[PDB]
């Protein structure tokens, strides 16, 4: 210890760098942490708090629930693509770790060729911008036209209630460097993006919410964005929606489709708000689903 | 491409540092990865390969199975203690990562006060020695007297079949610096070690296999060593044993007792061969058990 064996070295406390490497056929996937943030999931989920409390207890959890914010880097061998970008400073002092974690993972933001945005919530697009400038100076940003039409519209910002105006302001501030520079390239619905990566519409959580399907050599990873927020509730009961959903009915429907398809297909998913790295399989489990986190692997 | 187009970015491939920080009351726990190693679990498990193949498929796995090798650092404030040490180079080129991961975690070997060994298999004690020297030059090493007297006895080496002689050679070489320097301190069965950490006999896997029970401010973590090897088989069916067990009957009995106790108590377990970081809760699930990995947390 510091003093004989009577006093240990001080506790270091800090977490390991938030990146996780996973091969997927010929492709290299790097899950990137933006950090975590506590969520009042009792208030946010669209069911009685008592039910949320019972469900959290089953999983040895309590509200407020420390919730991951993840993004996913894909190096296809010919392109470097990033799926989502975290919050930068749009959502409190515990997020915005992605820039540091990308560097820790061995890449620089100049190397990113394209960025695919699941949806234009602040915890997905915030990381696009630092000091009025593009954080990724060479990237083309792609998102669904229905999200661009909704979140980048001054009319919508103007009629939004005061506590929602921030989400539009954040989207505009985040996507503007790219739009001005001719590096925002929308798509409409299901779209081939770069070989091995496709946009799959999963509209509901937002109007243009998009899933990204990544596949190489028979190995498939479906990046689901915000089709789930609270694993301890919404695997067992996928019908439970959340206040953050623009269209709760559509959001539930999309989640159920995605879970059913993953169960049937036996492929990996990655989800922005599953515990970091947020990657795993899904199996059916009666009326709900069971998440099977990916086995730890090292090259 | 256009003039001076750069080649596409090569894949980095290297994994993030294998450490995971977790607070346990006043104590800081650092799970340390020694790497992974593939195991032919279809052959090693004491049931027909078909049943193992079926179980693995259910969890989207297949043999050979990439198996984590974990150790656990605990900073109690008055002591820095390390539970197991990985393999160094005793079990191939994919292990022995503990030393680098300890450094990444913010500690040096010379800071470690005591080392508690669950059992003297190579993948638990190899990390004690480098260059015929103590890798941890201030530490007292502790293990069950029954394990010391089994593995560190020349008669048992010389009776062992050729393919098992390595385990005794490795144990002897790993412990020798400490034994020579008077820094190996055995215990016999259930023992208080330092405030907040106790040895709990869990004999079977080896003659002196020991569980370490860590507790602070009502928060308990039970470090189970090798009570489990193949989560995808042995949680659903704790009766299935493995060729690595010295006494398979006792091993199965100890595994069942520990799972039942953890389910009842609702406390955390950490296990050497559960996917890194190997920390979670256990709940009863019909005739077997379900592991609930800890939620990703960042200070
Ligand atoms: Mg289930
Ligand atoms: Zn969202
Ligand atoms: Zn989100
Ligand atoms: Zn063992
Ligand atoms: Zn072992």
């Amino acid at each position: 210890g510091t003093i004989g064996s009577m006093a240990a070295a001080p506790q270091v406390k800090t977490q390991a760098p938030g990146f996780y490497r996973m091969m997927l056929g010929d492709f290299e996937v790097t899950a990137l942490s933006d950090g975590t943030v506590d969520l009042p999931v009792d208030k946010l989920l669209n069911q009685p708090p008592a039910k949320t409390q019972s469900a959290l207890a089953k999983s040895f959890l309590k509200a407020p629930l420390e919730t991951s914010v993840n993004a996913y880097l894909v190096n296809t061998g010919s392109k470097l693509v990033l799926v989502d970008t975290g919050a930068a400073g749009l959502f409190g002092p515990t997020l915005g770790k992605l820039a540091a974690n990308l560097k820790a993972a061995g890449y620089q933001p100049e190397q990113v060729d394209e960025i695919y945005i699941t949806h234009m919530h602040p915890d997905h697009v915030g990381g696009l911008m630092a000091n009025e400038q593009a954080a990724f100076p060479n990237a083309v940003v792609r998102a669904d036209q229905k999200d661009a039409d909704f979140w980048l519209s001054q009319a919508n910002l103007d009629k939004a209630p005061d506590d929602e105006k921030g989400f539009f302001q954040g989207a505009m501030a985040s996507l503007n460097p790219y739009v001005k520079a001719g590096k925002f390239k929308p798509f409409s619905g299901n779209t081939d993006l770069v070989p091995g990566i496709k946009a799959l519409a999963s509209h509901g959580h937002t109007p243009g919410h998009t899933t990204y399907v990544v596949e190489s050599k028979g190995q498939k990873l479906v990046l689901l964005g915000d089709l789930i927020h609270v694993a301890a509730v919404q695997f067992d009961d996928p019908s439970v929606t959340i206040q953050f959903d623009s269209d709760s009915k559509a959001a539930a429907a999309e989640r159920k489709k995605a879970f059913a398809d993953a169960a049937k297909g036996g492929y990996l998913i990655g989800a922005a708000h599953l515990s970091f790295p947020g990657i795993g399989h899904i199996r059916a489990d009666g009326k709900g689903y069971r998440f099977v986190p990916v086995n730890y692997s090292v090259a």
